[PDB]
């Protein structure tokens, strides 16, 4: 994988040149696209910019995020050829910092369950996950140093884990969703994929100019609370293997690790996530569902068909539960600095299964809103396995710091 | 003005057919549109639907709200001829309910300060307000029974007051802002324009399907708390005359009224509203500001050019202040059912002033998120004056009921 921070340093000292950096990505992409299929379209003519901390940095953008110079097809035939007039605010944050929008990465139709044609970089016979399939795969294939994705359920953390890349879903609403196809406005959150926690930090800094992302350093003696989300069902061995590997490394590194169960109110929040997501999806995709029903990809069309009867009443109650869940979650952070849990059910599923994977271990946090970071840990049978690092709402910086601490810990 | 509730009742009993109802609107639009100029576009072929609670009901749509079959030009040359792919969810809520989208109504460029060419229905020498100029003007001129607008500061309540129409800015995020050109995602709220409070209720009931909007009836001996928002400065005579008149009509109607001071924390919220708004505006209109700076309407261009320096730090500080204001504000509602205040600084300004009016008496409530309803009280010099009925967050039904009560109180 390509490191964003690495490129920056090398370019900042004049050791490396922006055009060279960009030329590399163009090469890297051409080197494996026929193998990975992580891009809907690649702008071969894309060139580096003259100034800014991100000059020389190639960025892939999930195709539900508006671009003014390239189509934004939503991973759906309904939007084949569709061309937004403007660039989404998050895209502008990148361009204003000097980034090079190198192409649009694949997304499942309307960022839901329907698999894309993208293949896992580590094993072409497996899925790269969803819905931010291309952003994770392209970064995992060393095609680009950065990529934007989105998460409603687990569309950022899970695919990152599956593809062995670092990634973060910032605190809810920190990054605007303007110009980003909505699935569920109560959940949709923009995310970044990179090589390491550090790369993610430098990215958010460039995009937001927020001091908290400036000079982030690995955390020291982190207070960690491990939650296995029993309420989310049974996990796969490989996943537990990764979590234990991470806990062991962290303890050796000086972290105080303690297992903990989540409040009952949090369990409930995890359970009603689908209610909020699907009820809102019906409003958010009302036009598509009403005028182009049969054109909506199979799986999404099915989940929508099955939920046409969700009511405003049960939806309001679902949101009440969500609020209760957040409140009692904050209390959990009185004792620990971060929570550690699985990033996915296990290794990425074979493409033959026609599944991007179950987001059951990701959804809760998207609803709570806390910042989440995927930390690549190990690989079972060649397929990557990671762990999810979660901090208090609004403390994305500490999440990346601890995620960084953890990365070095695993590096022995 | 055309009453939505009235048309519904007559269509229901069979007294009026949906086709005839829509024909009535096309005609009502034809009759005054040349003198008012409330529509960017009037779809003369728009027909009524056969079923639904809103069959035979024509609705004007503020032009920053996406429509699939008509252009959405955002009141700006930058988006001339811009055609959205999908209808915004709120639009779909109307269509799915059986309504007819009869046209797009004027909006100031990107919903800010730059006046539209629309004229006040009560006196063409005056402003209809803004930024939802056309929606207030069209309903006020008796062209349509309903219209959608938005409010970041006072874009719904103020123009409604100026044009003498009933209107509601529902609780924050109750209506989705998907497909609605964003100015400030922390503030942007969709609102409705109608003849009376009851027409609003019927509109929200059909759009949301929420029971709290079903069977609404005038409130009885409501407990009212009068707030003059001194932090905003003194209001113009006409505005006070209208307020003083509403209090007396209410008291004589059986309601208990009392002057109340707003928590200092709330005053501060009003004060920092501009920071949140302007700071976000810079991210929301990033593409426009960077790629088409000089094409931005003069006034908005000036306010943006003057706030480029706002920082993430002061921004977050303002959001913290806003949240504190929300908490302490809820307290106020433990003693009183609704608050009663001004809708605008006074009567509509003369067009020659090149101003859509000062939003200072509207902005706080948009940040607080409480549902607000404008009640037309009287007219000075032939120009309408209203008062703003405000209920605690999520208590929209009570806001409409009290507004309905007040409407009757004034009819004596």
């Amino acid at each position: 994988m390509i490191s964003l921070a690495d490129l920056q340093r090398r370019i900042e000292t004049g050791e490396l040149s922006p055009n060279a950096a960009i030329a590399q990505s163009h090469a890297a992409i051409e080197a494996r696209e026929k193998e990975v299929h992580a891009f809907v379209r690649h702008d071969k003519s894309a060139r580096a910019q003259a100034s800014g901390p991100l000059r020389g940095i190639a960025v892939g953008i999930k195709d539900i995020i508006d671009t003014a110079n390239m189509p934004t097809e939503m991973g759906s035939e309904i939007y084949r050829g569709w061309q937004p007039r403007s660039d989404a605010p998050v895209v502008m944050m990148l361009k204003r910092a000097g980034a090079t929008i190198i192409g649009k990465t694949t997304t499942t139709a309307f960022a839901s369950r329907d698999p894309t044609a993208t293949l896992n970089p580590h094993n072409t016979g497996h899925s790269p996950g969803g819905s931010s399939a291309g952003s994770a795969a392209a970064v995992g294939a060393g095609m680009i140093p950065l990529a934007l994705g989105t998460q409603t359920g687990g569309s950022v953390i899970r695919p990152a884990a599956y593809c062995g890349t670092a990634a973060i879903k910032p605190s809810f609403r920190m990054l605007p969703t303007v110009g980003v196809k909505c699935y569920s406005w109560a959940l949709d959150t923009v995310g970044l994929f990179g090589a390491r926690a550090e790369d993610l930090a430098r990215g958010l800094l460039a995009m937001t100019g927020r001091s908290e992302f400036s000079g982030i350093v690995p955390a020291k003696a982190p207070r960690i609370g491990v939650v296995r989300q029993e309420f989310a069902g049974a996990v796969e061995p490989a996943a537990e293997q990764g979590l234990q590997a991470a806990i062991k490394a962290a303890e050796r590194a000086g972290a105080s690790v303690q297992a903990i169960d989540l409040p009952e109110a949090v369990h409930e929040a995890w359970r009603i996530h689908p209610i909020i997501q699907d009820f809102e999806a019906h409003r958010a995709l009302a036009w598509e569902f009403s005028e182009h029903h049969d054109e909506i990809a199979p799986m999404l069309r099915a989940s929508l068909d099955a939920t046409v009867g969700l009511t405003p009443k049960e939806y309001d109650e679902a949101r009440r539960i969500g609020r209760r869940g957040r409140r009692e979650l904050g209390e959990v952070f009185e004792g620990v600095d971060v929570l550690l849990t699985y990033s996915a059910p296990g290794t990425a599923p074979a493409k033959a299964l026609a599944s991007t994977g179950d987001p059951r271990y990701n959804r809760l946090w998207t609803l709570m809103g806390n910042p989440c970071v995927n930390v690549p840990v190990l690989k079972v049978g060649g397929l990557p396995i990671g762990v999810q690092v979660i901090a208090r709402f609004g403390n994305d910086a500490h999440a990346l710091a601890t995620a960084w601490f953890l990365e070095d810990a695993l590096a022995k």
